[PDB]
């Protein structure tokens, strides 16, 4: 069976619910450290390997902006840095350097409490507006990543046809600063249709949805990191085909390369 599973079964009430089934600790990241300005590394206290994320913020925002979903996720059983930049107003392409120094950080660079609990194979990253455009820049060069998650992503760039690692995009419908049919959308479609994809668009929502709790980006965020770091089939019935879509769903509209389909070993 799958070794790299952690944590009880899941359903849609433990997805959703303000935290997952792992306390956490925190470790605060050196002034001057290489490459980023900083940040917040979440882990869950029980010692066991990990994957690790790397997450970070959008122009003019802090780790503050998306620390709520570094505590998130590391309690579903993963270790996550919120980062800051080195400057608040640095662009996408950035970014994607500062999401690799961080992950080099996190590895190379962070107590023996932090790296004794990441396995360094299974790597994943994420980031709010020019974060996910950041997100998919470095997708698009390190084909090693096990995810990428991309939330309500801008850059000026809309073609991703060489991004291989499995890549969750979440947009929201009334999105005024990158409108989903300017940013999220062509950059879905351009991903090859061979990559594992997804493209969720919340109903109703703004740019700044992804910067406090949701259940929506919580609930699909984790399940798409425990699918494609953990290789965790338990979850791929949230994923495929997929959210209810609608008048009376969080949901807009989800696209996706479903099936997902699994490998295995024999005991
Ligand atoms: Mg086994
Ligand atoms: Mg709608
Ligand atoms: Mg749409």
């Amino acid at each position: 069976a799958n070794p790299y599973e952690r944590g009880p079964d899941p359903t849609q009430a433990s997805l959703e619910a303000s935290r997952g089934p792992f306390p956490v600790s925190e470790e605060r990241v050196s002034s001057p450290v290489s490459g980023f300005g900083g940040g917040t590394i979440y882990y869950p206290q029980e010692n066991n390997t990990y994957g690790a994320v790397a997450i970070s913020p959008g122009y003019t925002a802090t780790q503050s902006s998306v620390a709520w979903l570094g505590e998130r996720i590391a309690s579903h059983g993963f270790v996550v840095i919120t980062i800051d930049t080195n400057t608040t107003l640095d662009q996408p392409d950035s970014r994607a350097d500062q999401l690799e120094a961080a992950l080099d950080h996190m590895v190379d660079g962070a107590s023996s409490t932090v790296r004794s609990r990441i396995d360094r194979n299974r790597l994943a990253v994420m980031g709010h507006s020019m974060g996910g455009g950041g997100t998919l820049r470095l997708a698009s060069r390190r084909p090693d990543l096990k995810a990428a998650i991309p939330l309500t992503p801008w850059h000026l760039n809309k073609s991703w046809s060489n991004v291989q690692v499995p890549t969750l995009i979440i947009g929201a419908e009334n999105d005024t600063v990158a409108p989903v049919a300017l940013h999220a959308e062509p950059s879905y479609t351009s991903i090859p249709t061979s990559t594992r994809k997804a493209y969720l668009e919340l109903n109703g929502a703004s740019h700044f949805a992804p910067s406090v709790a949701n259940a929506t980006i919580g609930m699909y965020g984790v399940a798409w990191l425990k699918r494609f770091v953990d290789e965790d089939t338990r979850y791929t019935r949230f994923l495929c085909p997929g959210p209810r879509t609608g008048l009376f769903s969080d949901v807009e509209e989800y696209r996706s390369t479903c099936p997902f389909l699994e490998h295995h070993h024999h005991h």
